[PDB]
């Protein structure tokens, strides 16, 4: 058989939220895609054998109430926390994110630093780490650039979603 999951991804402008979901729907990078667009995408992938259908929001635009998006969140199964290791307002952000996330929904999330193919590192691993640990959730570096790690963050999301389930 297959399953079926309902992903959120946010993050502060620019993170490399769509750059992310692009990776995972479509196998490359896409370096320039509408920072306003907010929608939905479907992609079938077999994680730990099992087909898996994943539809992810890919969280964008005006950072102001759309109904939309709150309905969306409000029934997310797992959700990723996106900062980029070169941008340290943007890791400062994620309790924010976070908050939001609470405020609207045990939650599966995951932490994820992007960028991690940038030399110009300003939020060091043991940082993040430190910050995944508080929360409880696993912490994973990504590159939507060189692909590396993209399939962790989701599948490892998945993963925590099956956990959440069997409880
Ligand atoms: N070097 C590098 N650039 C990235 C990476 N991810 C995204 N970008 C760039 O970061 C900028 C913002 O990406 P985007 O996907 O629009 O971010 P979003 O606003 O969170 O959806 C764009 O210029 C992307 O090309 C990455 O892993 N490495
Ligand atoms: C630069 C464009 C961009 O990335 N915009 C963007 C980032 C992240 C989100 S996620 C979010 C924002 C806001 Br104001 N509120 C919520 N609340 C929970 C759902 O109602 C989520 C959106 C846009
Ligand atoms: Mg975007």
């Amino acid at each position: 058989g297959m399953t079926e999951y309902k992903l959120v991804v946010v993050g502060a402008c620019g993170v490399g939220k769509s750059a992310l979901t692009i990776q995972l729907i479509q196998n490359h990078f896409v370096d320039e895609y509408d920072p306003t667009i907010e929608d939905s995408y479907r992609k079938q992938v077999v994680i730990d054998g099992e087909t898996s259908l994943l539809d992810i929001l890919d969280t964008a635009g005006q950072e102001e109430y759309s109904a939309m998006r709150d309905q969306y969140m409000r029934t997310g199964e797992g959700f990723l926390l996106v900062f980029a290791i070169n941008n340290t307002k943007s890791f400062e952000d994620i309790h924010h994110y976070r908050e939001q996330i609470k405020r609207v929904k045990d939650v599966p999330m995951v932490l994820v630093g992007n960028k991690s193919d940038l030399p110009s590192r300003t939020v060091d691993t043991k940082q993040a780490q430190d910050l995944a640990r508080s929360y409880g959730i696993p912490f994973i570096e990504t590159s939507a650039k060189t692909r590396q790690g993209v399939d962790d963050a989701f599948y490892t999301l998945v993963r925590e979603i099956r956990k959440h389930k069997e409880k």
